[PDB]
């Protein structure tokens, strides 16, 4: 399912996103707008061989099964299929557990180098919440 950026950022809240970790709704938005423009079925292969899933780009070298993955681990405990779901539950549960690890947003390369200062506001501008 692609997503319309009102229509995440509604979801997003529902599933706890809204100041998670102290991460204002605006920048959940901006770092699936450029992660996957939105679709939960984005899939990208890392030149590590590791494969990037869904609305947020999960990683499978830490945080989800691909069964393809050399000496990875499954932090989030799912298949990284689950990611690509068009109920975003799954992508929502692993973000918290990625966002708590340390390093914040920081562990969204799109993230940091898109979003990170920026005014974040806009992307849920104009949306109910
Ligand atoms: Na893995
Ligand atoms: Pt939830
Ligand atoms: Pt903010
Ligand atoms: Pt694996
Ligand atoms: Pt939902
Ligand atoms: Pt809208």
């Amino acid at each position: 399912k692609v997503f319309g950026r009102c229509e995440l950022a509604a979801a997003m809240k529902r599933h706890g996103l809204d100041n998670y970790r102290g991460y204002s709704l605006g920048n959940w938005v901006c770092a699936a707008k450029f992660e996957s423009n939105f679709n939960t079925q984005a899939t990208n292969r890392n030149t590590d061989g590791s494969t990037d899933y869904g609305i947020l780009q999960i990683n499978s070298r830490w945080w989800c099964n691909d069964g393809r993955t050399p000496g990875s681990r499954n932090l989030c405990n799912i298949p990284c299929s689950a990611l690509l779901s068009s109920d975003i539950t799954a992508s929502v549960n692993c973000a918290k557990k990625i966002v708590s690890d340390g390093n914040g947003m920081n562990a969204w390369v799109a993230w940091r180098n898109r979003c990170k200062g920026t005014d974040v506001q806009a992307w849920i501008r104009g949306c109910r919440l």
